[PDB]
């Protein structure tokens, strides 16, 4: 199916390790959002200083819209993890990925999981599609196209 | 046993990645509960983008069908994932299948587990009945199955 | 201790994948618990297909038992997971126990952890003391005196 | 200044009522795990009549089985402050270890909000027996000290600081 | 942006193990939040025995605060774990992590992860500033203008 955004309010919050990456994930999920009808002032950016924050900060980012009116039908946490030389990486992955998975029966939206957890820069580089080889395609936009899939078949109104 | 299937109605939610495999497991699946005399019309399909977004659209997905006065007395949630060179692979395979199991309280019917977590694609074209050496079966059929014992004998009424 | 079983009413139930590893367990779980006097009547079989179906089943087996005035005082899952090619082993086993660990408070009766996580059959034939060279116990049997030990130690009553 | 700086200072456990909770496994170093924790607590002042122990047979069995000892405890006029359930896990060949480590620890995690007491950590977690017999201060060598005596003086700071009281 | 942490009042709560390390994680914290305006008198700093006692420290830690009159905007429980040659270090920094996360539902706060999962002490003494060369920075730091930036973006008032 062609799903329409073009009533959806889509929140973005991203941490701001990997910034360049970061930057290349958010884009490809806002070029690709803007394609599919969600309107440019419907697509609030927030942001967070390091993956762990994100689903705490995802939570108060849809509480905090909602108490001002302008509700999320649908929020795409976003952070970059490489693997450094202990298990920092392991821990923060792990736990994020599942607050991020439970946060979705807290706000009652969906939840779109924009984490990369890569063993290397470079995996990282072409997940955003910013490597020197252009070897894949910028992840983001996939999660900006499952978020107006999910928000428009599953929302409330649904 | 033979459970007699012709009472129950039945969702099927797929992810879209690995669409092919996806394809076969779902047709088997839908081809053992047709033998089990569950009927056609009231195997009810759906799809989300990922695994990831299987337990959120699992759990809107049989409220929706509530909601009409058409419940799901059973689950099957779908997804191939196949390890890559990143931990993307186990950090989703880990969190979907946690969110799976712990999904059945929140809805109150059985949700079986149809993800494959294949270390190659080979290993999942084996599991849905479709390598060029047919040395496994399709799995889908043993969800399928798994589909209708777990509604019949734990099924809301005994 | 010694503990009375005379009293209780025991669920077990269990996968049927590795059909002839599940009988040999349930046989020492059935046969332990009898030795600590719970009566053959009071003991309640049930199935499921698979390890995943375990925690469920289990839930809705102890609902409905309850229900028909027939209420177990614990209940032992039982199925045995065998290491493959791929990660499923890993992920049936993790999601299983975590469940199975959460199903007490959900049922208020201890539930017996009564699966076996082996990367070989052979390590399953010997925890299920079948093995060719009888290497080990039956585990089984420790599950029914664990069972009968939880229940009356920890029970409601 | 803030709160800060380090005074080391005792913890008085004479008006607590701590449970111990252990598996039956690997029973010696089970026996001298506890023999510390309960050393290290009457050290603290915490009264013998107020040591209170039980056992289940696995480590499995722990959270459940602690859940139920602080519930009896507090029904029959004698609450616990703080629990310490004891096991001793030591990796054999299967997986066992690992599903059963993983899914008990975070149940004694979680169970300490279900009971609203602190519960101290007194699992033992070892790739050998050595390991095992080292971390309760019985190995030959006797390389290290008993982790045992730490569960005490970990119970009593936690049930002292952090109590309803 | 710039934050004003003057109306903050912040806990951290550290286990006592590589005390010498745990100090200097936590003077990185207080200076950075010094610098952002938080006054000495609303830094309170509390310690547990271990890192396992974090998190229901952190929980008694926040509402003895509130109980009194004094309730924190955020906690920065620290731990210094270094793998040994058991699996303590795997299984404590796995249930602790996910406990932390999981902290914030239920005392409304944000929660910084202040755990370093070192696999040598050498990597623990890098990570608090006071390695020999010097190699990476204090990432006590991070953690107390983390702190601060969500505690005043996501805080209950704002
Ligand atoms: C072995 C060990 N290692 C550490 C460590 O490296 N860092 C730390 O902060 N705490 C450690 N602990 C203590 C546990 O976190 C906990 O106090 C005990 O197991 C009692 O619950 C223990 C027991």
């Amino acid at each position: 199916q062609n799903y329409d955004g073009s009533k959806l309010r889509v929140g973005i919050i991203h941490a701001r390790w990997n910034r360049v990456i970061i930057d290349a994930l958010v884009k490809g999920a806002i070029d690709r959002m803007l394609s599919l009808g969600v309107k440019e002032e419907n697509i609030i950016v927030e942001t967070v200083p390091g993956s762990f924050e994100l689903p705490y900060g995802s939570k108060r980012f849809a509480e905090k819209q909602a108490k001002k009116g302008e509700p999320l039908d649908v929020v795409i946490p976003i952070g970059v993890l490489i693997k450094g030389s202990t298990m920092h990486f392991e821990y923060i992955s792990d736990s994020t990925t599942q607050a991020i998975m439970n946060l979705q029966d807290k706000i009652n939206i969906p939840v779109i999981f924009g984490l990369l957890t890569c063993l290397t820069e470079e995996q990282a580089l072409a997940r955003a599609g910013i490597d020197e080889g252009k070897t894949m395609h910028n992840h983001g936009e996939d999660w900006g196209a499952a978020a107006v899939e999910m928000a428009t078949k599953f929302g409330a109104n649904a």
